[PDB]
């Protein structure tokens, strides 16, 4: 692709709103948005987690205005995370921090995560535990050795799947997804407080150092998100993963490629 | 609208000054800014959080000059006021040890504020769907599974004082084109506040094509939350504890067809 | 008063350096920069803090080379707290953080305010508690009403007098002091760690956007200040505010008004 | 060497991307990126840390296109890979609470890279230097106790893998002129690992005089370390948790004389 | 009167050295630590022994002989050794059951100075009734007005394992001829976070464009940088230290 001049003219602008819901693993009919409660193997070698208990990345493929050589460039993103403030139920079975206290609300390890780009986003396989037996009915690193704890360059993947990627098994590959825009936050520890910032007035250029942002092959934009927040404790002690759904609104423009 | 020429002249700006007052609960006539302590229900199917109980948006409608020509919100400066009487670390509260001064206020917080030229729009979101929102407030109606991540169903104006929880409903990020918000939240329980407070900040509430927002009606929509945290009693029990919150925006006259 | 321009010649500038000292309410005539130690009481309505117990606003009013229509103007400011590594001090019969250990350093809720001002601060009184009973000496707001714990607008006032404004009462009124530039952090929590940062490179701007500072009135320059730095918890587990001064450097200039 | 003109044209320019893996100790064949558990000495004098223990620094030695020209590094992106590891909170580690999930990764951390035209150097600093460094590595030899805050004897060239222990040895700041390196340490038991990722980030390898590291021999020199923190099992035993590093480096041919 | 910079290639000089942390050294196998810390048992009998006492480190640096004087320009500088602060197996005390050692943590002062003169100082007292001991340079005639601001507690810092860190701090009503830099982070558990890169200059001139003047060709360099806390099995606590690396940049400056 060599990248020519950008069209002009009312008919020249396009642009995508949505959402994306998060996949945090749904363990019965009432608890969309949670993962099962989260139990520990009695080994590191028997390390098997039930599918419901694995947060897995979201997307969603859109469809752009039919073209023909021109292609959607996506210029600018909006986005932020839907429902912040629902974390402030602290009265809903919870564990009291102590005697006579409101409920531990949802806390520790979080991943936040978005993409957008011209085509599915690529990942790479990494593995806290080669030997983890991942549960069917997800797509995880295949033929997995202890090299796989740091890096197997044979774990190769598109995400291309709902409710199928496990977030502990995969990363955007830094050696690929040039036609994609990523950005993403671990804050890993027990007590880490959510910290989320909602705003209407916040923009992100898309564009690279070239001033070229993704380019939409077959007229697909691709939008990708985790917004794992935490982990929600029940009195028992127990603990689930919390998530909540991720606003998008991208703006494109028309590009003409040779 | 089309968006034409700013008006200039000595008669084209205006400025609206006033205060949000919180709206935590109020669970007695001695406890203005306070929730109810906060009770835990044993299930999740049986949340059934009392009214007073329920932290809610604060908002007010300002009525501007009347006035085609609209008005256009173009800067803000805003804070929390009373932010020292946080200090107040010995008026029964739960000691931090032996012989120890009262704990203070702390843990999840959310700070939030709008400004637009018509009512906030709101979406709705529930941490546990079948949570029973109580009578005198206005919440998201035939709930499912769904709206514990994300139902189109759940939308609203926020046109009410001492009506929509703070837990339920969020800024609609999918509309709101005419407002400018700001928020955060800060969860967990011994999360400080850092409260800072300066009259020399000013935010700009022009879009990137130069445009504020519009006042439709000739009426200006202040909308406002600071839970600052929680306030720890003797006893063990917590109750939300907020401040009220001070705007000044500078209003210019523009010409729309 | 109508804002002309700015005079110039070497007799044109002047400037004012000084420091405020803390009033932490200095229970005793070894306990300059400390609170007494705090107590709490057992309902809300008998609240009634000593006088020694409540940290109070610092004021100073500093007279300038008399003019008299010339003003001087206040353009740039120099600040930072004195004696930050006096905190180090962790051998002083305080309690022990584990068996064997050093003492608890000084920690939790502190208040970081300073202010520049042509005029006194003008001050708006908010209360934790409306029926705390405030003790003779100090001046604080009168006929509370369960208002006053959100926001009652009688309670107005100068900050004019040392020793006198407790802090948890009153802070800057946002809907006046036109005249004055103030900054302010509270930083809350039982063990939030004090962070103090010292230089002699930095300079705030004292000017508004319309490049006019604060005027001082009949030749009075207003410097005010709280520095609450945390609290000292003795051996026994009691508990004392702790303060200290700070450092001011203002340079003014003439300006003409009409 | 007088640096002068940068060359231009299509053949000027040249690209180095790759990933260097972690080299914590690896204590068995199961256990890359792990160290040994931790054990403590019952002495300050009898410090005396096993090689799988102790975490190194990871280095790789980049050929380039052969070529006076040499090859200048102009630009890097650099990333954590993996970060999302450190989720999984299931695997036999020890549980935070009755019936909760297992503490994650967290404690100590150390992110360094380092990009230049020869071998990063390296100063020795010990914590304590009567500890009995292990056979298999490189430490500072002729130790003394101003080993503990600075000996000049101690320099070294980091010329080799799983060698240099991270506790011995920091970037020598007297030195160092033609390499570019950055590094964080952040200490403390319950430190939370914060890692960002995104591929929009660069950054620029120019000195002030806008001149990047000159490749001796045409050779580009990589080195990292990311120790993430500690994972604790089950038992309470220790063991530090690295991952692997991404480098992409941009290169452009400059005349010298 | 500062007049024009001198040009040419004889017109530059670099000054690149580390100053060593003074944290008490209580024996001969702890250099960079201090003793471990006591309690007092009353307020009024707080006395620490010297080698509790961490205090800043200063170097007077002779510079190339020259009216003109040196004028500092820039800097970078460094903590030397934040690595070292990783052993956690050497005699700590154990975060928990079979777990390693606690890391060096909590109260930590990170300072800084560049100046053409010695860098002034002001005495600040946490408590006025602190017997400071026998070959330390303290506040003299101490009151109760100490423990907030006693003018009359005015020193140079012209000596090194002298000046108790917690006694003093730069004066700020002083100092025009040197650039100062600190933080105090207090509390017992707060994390060290020191980063590291040669890619970071510190620019050193005043609003006029004026950096430090060196007054008979001698630069001060001044610093403090206590890590925290070491704790040993037993409990007891020792301040840890580490070395700071400065590099200045100086031209020649002409005055009248
Ligand atoms: C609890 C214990 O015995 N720990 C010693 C360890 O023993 C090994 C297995 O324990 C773990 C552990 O908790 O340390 C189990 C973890 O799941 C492993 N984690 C990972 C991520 O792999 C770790 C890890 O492999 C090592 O720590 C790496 O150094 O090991 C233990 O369960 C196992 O017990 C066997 C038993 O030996 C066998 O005879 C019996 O039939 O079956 C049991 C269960 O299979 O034995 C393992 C050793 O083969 O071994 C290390 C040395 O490698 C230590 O001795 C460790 O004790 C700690 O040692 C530290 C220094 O290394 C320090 O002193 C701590 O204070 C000690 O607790
Ligand atoms: C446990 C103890 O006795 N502590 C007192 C200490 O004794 C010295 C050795 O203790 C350690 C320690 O404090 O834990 C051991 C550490 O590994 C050392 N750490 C380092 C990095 O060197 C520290 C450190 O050197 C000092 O704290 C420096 O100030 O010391 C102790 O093991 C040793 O025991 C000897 C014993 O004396 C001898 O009779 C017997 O034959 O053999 C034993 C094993 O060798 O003795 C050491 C002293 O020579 O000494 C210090 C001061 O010198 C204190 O007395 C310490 O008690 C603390 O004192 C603090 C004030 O200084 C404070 O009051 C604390 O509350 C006390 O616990
Ligand atoms: C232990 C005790 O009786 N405390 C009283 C206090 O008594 C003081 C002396 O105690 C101390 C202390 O509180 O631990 C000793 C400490 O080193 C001092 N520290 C400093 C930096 O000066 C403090 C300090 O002077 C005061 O707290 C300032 O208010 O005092 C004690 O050792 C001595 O024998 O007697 C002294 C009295 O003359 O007096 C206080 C009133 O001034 C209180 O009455 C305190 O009692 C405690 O008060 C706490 C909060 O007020 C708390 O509620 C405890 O329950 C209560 O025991
Ligand atoms: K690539
Ligand atoms: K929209
Ligand atoms: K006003
Ligand atoms: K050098
Ligand atoms: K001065």
């Amino acid at each position: 692709v060599e990248v020519l001049e950008v069209k002009t003219g009312v008919d020249s602008i396009t642009e995508v709103e949505c959402f994306l819901t998060p996949e945090m693993g749904d363990p019965d009919e009432h608890l969309r948005g949670f993962s099962k409660s989260i139990s520990i193997s009695d080994t590191f070698e028997s390390d098997s987690p039930n599918r419901d208990m694995l947060p897995c990345y979201s997307v969603a493929r859109i469809p752009l205005p039919n073209l023909n050589i021109l292609m959607w460039e996506a210029v600018t993103l909006k986005t932020e995370v839907i429902g912040v403030t629902s974390l402030m139920n602290v009265h809903s079975n919870g564990q009291a921090t102590h005697d006579n206290g409101a409920g531990k609300p949802v806390q520790g390890t979080s991943f936040h995560f978005f993409s957008v780009g011209g085509e599915a986003l690529e990942l790479q396989g990494v593995l806290f535990n080669y030997r983890t037996k991942y549960p069917d009915g997800t797509i995880f690193p295949k033929n997995a050795t202890v090299q796989s704890q740091v890096m197997n360059t044979e774990h190769k993947a598109y995400l291309d799947k709902n409710k199928a990627y496990p977030v502990e098994c995969w990363v955007p590959d830094p050696t690929r997804n040039e036609n994609t825009r990523y950005f993403g936050t671990l804050t890993g520890g027990e007590n880490v407080p959510p910290v989320l910032h909602i705003t209407n007035t916040a923009t992100t250029v898309l564009l690279d150092e070239f001033g070229v942002g993704p380019l939409c092959k077959g007229d697909n934009l691709y939008l990708s998100a985790v917004d794992v927040c935490g982990m929600f404790t029940n009195r028992s002690g127990s603990q689930q993963w919390r998530g909540l759904s991720r606003y998008f609104k991208v703006q494109l423009r028309k590009r003409r490629v040779k």
